[PDB]
Order: C-alpha cells, then sequence, then structure tokens
C-alpha cells in the first residue's frame, strides 16, 4: 500500500491511510524502541513557524499563493525582523484558535471545531479587566443552560515582560480542603490550588461543594483574587430517575467545562492565558469526577445505597453503581435543561468527525486510551478504531503553574 | 533515555530500565504513535539472538559463567557453524516459554508466568501425533475444571521446509455460518475458519455454539481434519443469579481460552505451532465475545428481556445490558466450579505483577489500551497507571495465516 500508516477499525472492516501526519512539525514521546503513548504528560525558529501558520490561513481561504497571501508573509517579516515578535489579523485569531481546537487529539468533542465563539480580548491591560472580560465569557458560553462553545483570547507571551495567567486550572472547581487527621473535604484534586487561594486572603468555606474564586495574574503584577458572582455559575442538582435516595446525598456539579491554564500556540505566537469552554460528556462528571479513587470517591458510598455486596469484587458492585451514578448525571443535567451528552452520542458522532477530515485532510490525530470513555469502553464504536497520534499546529500545550 | 512512569492515583513514580534491553522495532517513531494499532503491516544475527538467549537461562539459573555456561555457548556455535541452525534443550525450552509469556506486554494475567505446564512435542511427526498431543494438553489445562495454564510446543520452523501450523486460531472455537439472509448463525469471527473446514470435509451443524473441528498442518502436507470428543471440551451454560429468563437464552461458552495461531520466538528459533491456554478473565466472554457488534451481539437482546428504554442511549442501556451479562458470566463459571477472574481481581494482581517486575527487571513492557479491560476502565487500578511498550524476547509473534 501507500507509505503513510494503514488504519483499520475492526468493527466495520474499514481501512484508511492517514496522510496529515506528514505535516507534523513536533517530535512526541515515542520511539521505535519504546512507545510512550499512555503517558499523561510528555528568534529564526519562530519566522518559519509564523510562516507555516500563514500558508494554512491563506489555503483555508483558498488564496495559496496570490498576492494578499505573499505580501501578508513579507509583513510578517518585517515586523519579526524590527521587533522579535508579531501580531495576528483579527480573523487569523479566529482560525488559528479553532485549528488548535481541530487538532487536540485528546479531546472528543471536534465534531462541533467549525462552531466556536472566538472572544478576542488581546487588549486587555490589567487583571480587574481579565475577570471582566472572563466574566462575560461564562454568561455567553453557559447562556441560561443552551451552551455555547468559546475562548477568550488574552494576550501574548512577550520578551523578557510578563505573563498574563490565570492561576486556577478551570474557571469553575470546587474547593479541596486538606484535613487536620489526613482526608480530603472537598475535590482532592483542587486541595493546592485551594491552599494558594487562603494564602492570597480569600476565607474558605466549609463543604464538599464550595466554588472557588479565581487568581488571576497580569504581567509582572501579584495574582488579584476574584469572586465569582454565584447567580454566574449555573450547577445541577444530582438526582436518580428510579433511585429515590440518589437525590438525598446532596450531590451536584456544575455545568461549565472550561480549561484555564493551558496555552494556545499559534504559529510561533504564545497565548499563556487563553480558556475555552464547551459542554460536559456524561462520564467526566459521573466516572471521573465522582468515582475515581483520587477525587470525590463516591462508589463504595452510593453501593451501599444501592444494597450491593461489597465485600467481593465478583458481584460487580462497582461496576453497578458507577452506571447509575453516570445516569443520574445524565438525567440530572437533562431535567435542568442543561447541555450535556452521553459517551455514546459522543462517541458516535466523534466517529462521523473522523469520516469528514478524512475527505478535508486527510487524517485525524487522535489519542484513544483518551477518546474511549472511562466506562462501557467496547460498547462505544470508536474502541474498534484504531488512531494515529500526532502533533500538529495551532495547538494547546501544558504549561508549567506560574507558581 | 530511561522514562518516568507515573500512577495518577497515587502519585507514585519509577523509572524503566528494563526498555534498553528492547533489540525489536515498534510501529511509533516521534513523529507519530501508533501504539493502537492492532497489529504491525511488517548465520549471524541466529548466533547472537541465541548467545544472548542462552546467556539469560544461564544468568536464570545463577550459573552465569560457570563450566555448563561456557560449554553451552560452544555447542550453539558449533551447531550453528555446520549447520545453519541449532536446537534447544527441554529446559532451556521451558525457560524460554515462561520467558515469552513474562513479555507478552498485551497480558493482564502475567502474574501467573511463573506458573506454566511446559509440553515438549519437538518429536512430532503428523498430524495424526499433533492431535494426540493437543488432546492431551486439553484434557490436562481443562483438569475437570480446576483450570492449569499450558503450553505444547511442535517442531521449530526449518528453513528447506514448510511449517507445521494449527489453522484455528484457538483449540476451541464456536462455527460461525453464512446464510442467504446475509446473516450469521453462530460466530461471525470464525466464519472463513468454517469455511474451510466445510471445504476439507467436515460435516456442520447449525447451532449457535456448534465447536470447531481441528485442521492440522505437518509440514508440506495437506491440512487434516480431527474431531475434538466432545467430552474433553468443557462448556458452561450461563445463567443469572437475579433474573430466571436469561437462561432460557441457552447462552453458553467454553471453559478454556487457547490460542493456537501465534508463533514462539526463543533464542532466534521460531516456533510455528505451539499452543498455549490459561483461564479466562470473565470480561472477554461477557462484554466482547457476547456484546461485539461483529461478534455474537446480544446488547439489543438482552436489554430488551431486561425491558429496558432501548430507544434511547442517554437511559444507558448498553451499559446496563451489559453488565448483567458480565455478572451472568462469573455466576455460572462460579457455578459450574471452573476458573475465571473478573476484571476487578485481575488488574489488581496485574497491578502487583508490575511492581513485582519492577524490583525484578527494573520495568515490565504493557501495551495499555489491551491492558485496561473493555468495561469499567477507570475503574479499575491500571487505567491510571502509566504504561512502556516494548519488545522483549523470547516473544509470542503474529504469523501470517497458513492458506
Ligand atoms: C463542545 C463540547 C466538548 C466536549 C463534549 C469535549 C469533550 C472532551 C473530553 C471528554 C475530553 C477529555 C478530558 C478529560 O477526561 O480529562 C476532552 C479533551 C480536550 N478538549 Fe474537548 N470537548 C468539548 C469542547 C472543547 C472545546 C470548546 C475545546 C477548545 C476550545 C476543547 C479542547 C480540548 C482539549 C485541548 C483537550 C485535551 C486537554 C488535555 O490534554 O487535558 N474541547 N474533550
Ligand atoms: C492464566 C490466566 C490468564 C489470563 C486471565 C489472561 C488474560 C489475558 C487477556 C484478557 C488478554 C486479552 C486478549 C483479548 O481480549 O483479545 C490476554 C492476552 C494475551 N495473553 Fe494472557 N492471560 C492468561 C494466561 C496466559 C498464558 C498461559 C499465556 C501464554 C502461555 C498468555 C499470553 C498472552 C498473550 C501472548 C496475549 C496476547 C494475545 C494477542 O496478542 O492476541 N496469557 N491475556
Ligand atoms: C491539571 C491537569 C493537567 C493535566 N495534564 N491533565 C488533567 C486532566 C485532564 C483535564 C485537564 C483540564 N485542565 C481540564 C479537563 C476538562 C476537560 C474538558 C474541556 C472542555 C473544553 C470540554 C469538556 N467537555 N471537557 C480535563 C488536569
Ligand atoms: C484471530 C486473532 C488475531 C489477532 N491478531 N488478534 C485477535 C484478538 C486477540 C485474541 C486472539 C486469540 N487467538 C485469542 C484471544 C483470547 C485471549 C486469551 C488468551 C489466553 C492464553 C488467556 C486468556 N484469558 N485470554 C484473543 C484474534
Ligand atoms: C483498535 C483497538 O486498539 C483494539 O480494538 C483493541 C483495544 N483493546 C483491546 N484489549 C484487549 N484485551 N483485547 C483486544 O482485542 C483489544 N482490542
Ligand atoms: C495513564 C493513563 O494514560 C491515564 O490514566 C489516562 C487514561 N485516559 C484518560 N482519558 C481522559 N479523558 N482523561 C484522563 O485523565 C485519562 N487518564
Ligand atoms: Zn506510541
Amino acid at each position: 500500500g501507500p507509505k503513510f500508516p494503514r488504519v483499520k477499525n475492526w468493527e466495520l472492516g474499514s481501512i484508511t491511510y492517514d496522510t496529515l501526519c506528514a505535516q507534523s512539525q513536533q517530535d512526541g514521546p515515542c520511539t521505535p524502541r519504546r512507545c510512550l503513548g499512555s503517558l499523561v504528560l510528555p528568534a529564526e525558529q519562530l519566522l518559519s513557524q509564523a510562516r507555516d501558520f500563514i500558508n494554512q490561513y491563506y489555503s483555508s481561504i483558498k488564496r495559496s499563493g496570490s498576492q494578499a497571501h505573499e505580501e501578508r508573509l513579507q509583513e510578517v517579516e518585517a515586523e519579526v525582523a524590527s521587533t522579535g515578535t508579531y501580531h495576528l489579523r483579527e480573523s487569523e485569531l479566529v482560525f488559528g484558535a479553532k485549528q488548535a481546537w481541530r487538532n487536540a487529539p485528546r479531546c472528543v468533542g471536534r465534531i462541533q471545531w467549525g462552531k466556536l465563539q472566538v472572544f478576542d480580548a488581546r487588549d486587555c491591560s490589567s487583571a480587574q479587566e481579565m475577570f471582566t472580560y472572563i466574566c462575560n465569557h461564562i454568561k455567553y458560553a453557559t447562556n441560561r443552560g443552551n451552551l455555547r462553545s468559546a475562548i477568550t483570547v488574552f494576550p501574548q507571551r512577550a520578551p523578557g515582560r510578563g505573563d498574563f495567567r490565570i492561576w486556577n486550572s478551570q474557571l469553575v472547581r470546587y474547593a479541596g480542603y486538606r484535613q487536620q487527621d489526613g482526608s480530603v473535604r472537598g475535590d482532592p484534586a483542587n486541595v493546592e490550588i485551594t491552599e494558594l487561594c487562603i494564602q492570597h486572603g480569600w476565607t474558605p468555606g466549609n463543604g464538599r461543594f464550595d466554588v472557588l474564586p479565581l487568581l488571576l495574574q497580569a504581567p509582572d503584577e501579584a495574582p488579584e483574587l476574584f469572586v465569582l458572582p454565584p447567580e454566574l455559575v449555573l450547577e445541577v442538582p444530582l438526582e436518580h430517575p428510579t433511585l429515590e435516595w440518589f437525590a438525598a446525598l446532596g450531590l451536584r456539579w456544575y455545568a461549565l467545562p472550561a480549561v484555564s491554564n493551558m496555552l494556545l500556540e499559534i504559529g510561533g505566537l504564545e497565548f499563556s492565558a487563553a480558556p475555552f469552554s464547551g459542554w460536559y460528556m456524561s462520564t467526566e462528571i459521573g466516572t471521573r469526577n465522582l468515582c475515581d479513587p483520587h477525587r470525590y470517591n463516591i462508589l463504595e458510598d452510593v453501593a451501599v445505597c444501592m444494597d450491593l455486596d461489597t465485600r467481593t469484587t465478583s458481584s460487580l458492585w462497582k461496576d453497578k453503581a458507577a452506571v447509575e451514578i453516570n445516569l443520574a448525571v445524565l438525567h440530572s443535567f437533562q431535567l435542568a435543561k442543561v447541555t450535556i451528552v452521553d459517551h455514546h452520542a459522543a462517541t458516535v458522532s466523534f466517529m462521523k468527525h473522523l469520516d469528514n477530515e478524512q475527505k478535508a485532510r486527510g487524517g485525524c490525530p487522535a489519542d484513544w486510551a483518551w477518546i474511549v470513555p472511562p466506562i462501557s469502553g467496547s460498547l462505544t464504536p470508536v474502541f474498534h478504531q484504531e488512531m494515529v497520534n500526532y502533533i500538529l499546529s495551532p495547538a494547546f500545550r501544558y504549561q508549567p503553574d506560574p507558581w
């Protein structure tokens, strides 16, 4: 066959050849000797990255080689020459931002990539203004439960000058209080960050679901702390359809999944503060956040209520419970009329996504372990899809925690 | 150079130093990760792969440098020098067999790698004799239901001649009969193989669980059809603790998972027929075999007996039903007194295996996407554990289909 990787679907029996990977300008962790695919974390150089993105842009508008294409090129090196950086045009930001989401090997919601609201915030001057900008994002994106994908782009990393940073990892997060015995009250994922807000004068609450304040950082200034108006932070009380007691557990989650600690890289430019929001997939809440032994860990609690034999694994008690918990998440979101998507619908649309991208780009970089859901793995069609994972740009990046 | 493997549940960290002993290549390159591909589209070497294997053995029994070691190495040099190949001593073979399993990155059951009965069938000359071995291996491994891991090793490949092969992928397989309706009564995975048997003379039944005969091949001979005496094959009808209608589904599965299509490499000699068997981990039966859309596919049926809401995905009927089916399997096997391990027990013992091998060898190759079971991934400790994949020798390979 062809000299690009072959890509079977073992359910349908279909084949495809990924030609997109040939565009990757970035090494990953794997080598012919060993595969590190399962690891979570893995000047002139600018000019040529910049040139690259511009060609992408111009091709995306079908003008590859034309007078405006080669003038914008002339223009970009003119800027770099005399300053070391350069700036994106309004629509260039829009394209590159969409291109980063499109390129994200670990997101399963990519079928939605074309529809995303790019909120330009490169005019932002202070931590106060950051907050305001953000409050607007949450309001738009949340849209009273009929959610809408968006990203707010704050300004970009500069030579020897501070970064714009959101200290929190998500915009909405529950507190995590280290107890004087050893336990954690709240979300254990958010211990450190809780511990940092108090250190910067936050008065902590008491409960399993205390919404955290925002730690925003303007360049060179210390981080300023900001409390989200409660009316802004839409939450969903959880309850089971048929199990009447579930509602009494006092469990809950928030509507807006919005990542705030990732780096948005476009054509060499680095946007250190550019939080994006979508909507949740049922399992993120119900299988990861609530049942991970290192998170809310509510599996044993709920199985006791369901009255299952937890003295032995053969009872598949863990399984059973997880399913009801997931279902409680779905029903409860649907009932409160807030956008959500179960793992079956989500994966079925990712299949359509992969088919769409084959036609258009000749490939789609996918992180299999990440695309396949944390329950009911082989029941979703993606589990039977072989997947190439490589790094394309524009991209999102992990970046060091600022403190 | 040496990779940092993390567990995210516990925050614990290791470094893998074992991967440096890998001499073979994998699919990944630094440009793109192919870890998810199921299979790989892929006088002097033998001398060095032997020396280095023989080295392992003597090092493994503490006599590394001794009389017997020195003198065995010269046995090999002399045997390859005159014959272009050499032969293994039975102990040496027993060692290799145990090791190749130990190295199988996609095997979750490797906690047991030390406990393996090894049948030396290297003095086989007829498909007749093969069938006696195969029959005897089964009678041993099954043990009235108290299963015991085994491998039986037919003659090594040789350059002047064709291989000893078993045509079946497993020693026990249900026939999949094709039908005018574009339908498949029986197991869809065994359609091609059922048709071969027919072509080769066997009378077919027309049940959903018709145990297939064996097609055995001595070098350069036409394959031959041997039937397994019904009694040797242990089956388990499936019932369900709570639900009485389940058994009336007439579902059933066989006790012994025994792979017969793979090749065993040791000291660079190739063992083309070398079946091996252990015991089932329940998900293989209740999830993949019984619910794969391209297999027996009972998910809809079952669910409809359960009177669930098939009409939409968000009722989580696919998951709900999957679980009952997995549960049905465990109960049935525990009831019929037949070795089985559920995904919870197993992955736990594998986490122990990782730890044992960590101290013993400084690592352990593992294929994350095959170790994490096909339901309730995140609910098993493996999900949260980083894993390095690489090719250690002795090893099982895939090989072409003989026909
Ligand atoms: C529209 C609804 C969306 C859904 C249902 C969705 C789904 C998901 C899920 C389930 C994950 C795995 C996260 C985890 O389990 O830890 C993920 C990862 C990711 N998604 Fe989305 N996503 C959506 C929207 C978005 C949007 C709007 C963006 C960017 C604007 C985005 C970019 C990403 C990125 C960069 C990752 C990988 C981040 C990481 O490495 O932690 N997704 N997606
Ligand atoms: C003893 C109890 C055992 C258990 C519970 C077990 C479990 C498993 C499971 C669940 C798989 C995944 C295969 C799939 O779902 O398609 C697997 C793969 C594998 N196991 Fe085991 N195993 C056991 C014993 C053995 C033995 C005795 C051997 C060899 C002597 C072995 C070697 C392998 C190999 C080579 C694979 C890869 C299969 C392939 O690539 O097609 N295991 N094991
Ligand atoms: C701190 C940290 C570092 C790291 N390397 N990995 C993790 C776990 C993965 C993860 C990380 C973040 N920051 C956000 C999500 C929500 C995922 C999400 C985002 C969007 C936009 C929509 C959606 N449905 N889900 C998931 C955390
Ligand atoms: C035909 C074929 C080719 C190919 N490349 N891949 C597959 C799927 C993987 C598979 C193949 C076979 N032959 C047997 C099992 C049972 C796995 C098993 C083995 C043992 C020894 C114990 C156990 N519990 N489970 C799994 C099938
Ligand atoms: C395409 C995908 O990698 C493939 O379906 C894998 C996934 N994980 C698996 N895990 C096991 N144990 N066995 C399998 O056959 C598979 N199939
Ligand atoms: C080690 C392993 O890769 C890790 O546990 C991954 C598995 N898949 C995941 N998938 C998602 N979406 N999020 C995660 O945190 C993880 N964890
Ligand atoms: Zn890889």
